[PDB]
């Protein structure tokens, strides 16, 4: 914008680009998402400006909606990392298991909050969860699809999206939350990740080839789902043990809640707070470069 300085250009999406910025006046550093056209739909910056009092600690802050000139801009509290980034940078020696469970439970706390608003993120990733030097980590870049929709050189990657999406289904749950926050936290722990699809099609077979291919024994209606094929090859389930080694039983037992094929069977979040898994949660602080 104009009251802003591009400190640097920090993301990029199909939606918009990301700049760290710093408010000539306030003199506060934020995030910067610009957007796009001919109007701006209403109906979106309505479902927008209600993010903006969708406050937990747990989510990156929204500090404005702003739209001007045939574009959109959202300012986001700044956070200087991405788990993501994080990840990577840990890869050699691992996420202790103590900060990966200390993110789930506030990952899980963040969606627990967003779910009981009735407002689902749709589309997260470890691009889109922050962290800071406290030891926090924030969700990020909600995928208002219900603000938007569904989306140059920006290919969207697959790899946390849940099943019923892939299969075309009309309406998602928060289920779908649950599911991409299992495959992060499966990738936490393995370091690498757990179903990386190429294609939609390969999605989907990646999550056939380790979970089985579903049917109606374990996800009544699934053969009447819009992108069903009876002709899906029929794998069998893998060992688990074999997924998130060397995950212990207690997170194995909640990860394999968060990756249930049928979506009313998948854990919300609230119970997976309760899980025995938390029994000794904790909150250490990350070692971070920046
Ligand atoms: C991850 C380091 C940069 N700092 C950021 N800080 C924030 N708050 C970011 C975002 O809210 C964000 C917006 C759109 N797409 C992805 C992320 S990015």
């Amino acid at each position: 914008m104009e009251n802003f300085q591009k400190v640097e250009k920090i993301g990029e999406g199909t939606y918009g680009v990301v700049y760290k910025a710093r408010n000539k006046l306030t003199g506060e550093v934020v995030a910067l998402k610009k957007i796009r056209t001919e109007g701006v739909p209403s109906t979106a910056i309505r479902e927008i400006s209600l993010l903006k009092e969708l406050n937990h600690p747990n989510i990156v802050k929204l500090l404005d909606v702003i739209h001007t000139e045939n574009k959109l801009y959202l300012v986001f509290e700044f956070l200087h990392q991405d788990l993501k980034k994080f990840m990577d940078a840990s890869a050699l020696t691992g996420i202790p298991l103590p900060l990966i469970k200390s993110y789930l439970f506030q990952l899980l706390q963040g969606l627990a909050f967003c779910h009981s608003h009735r407002v689902l993120h749709r589309d997260l990733k470890p691009q889109n969860l922050l962290i800071n030097t406290e030891g926090a980590i924030k969700l990020a870049d909600f995928g208002l699809a219900r603000a938007f929709g569904v989306p140059t050189h920006e290919v969207v990657t697959l790899w946390y999206r849940a099943p019923e999406i892939l299969l075309g289904c009309k309406y998602y749950s928060t289920a779908v939350d649950i599911w991409s926050l299992g495959c992060i936290f499966a990738e936490m722990v393995t370091r690498r990740a757990l179903f990386p699809g190429d294609s939609e099609i390969d999605q989907l077979f990646r999550i056939f080839r380790t979970l089985g291919t579903p049917d109606e024994v374990v996800w009544p209606g699934v053969t009447s789902m819009p992108d069903y094929k009876p002709s899906f090859p029929k794998w069998a389930r893998q060992d688990f043990s074999k997924v998130v080694p060397p995950l212990d039983e207690d997170g194995r037992s909640l990860l394999s809640q968060m990756l249930h094929y049928d979506p009313n069977k998948r854990i919300s979040a609230k119970a997976a707070l309760a899980h025995p898994f938390f029994q000794d949660v904790t909150k250490p602080v990350p070692h971070l470069r920046l």
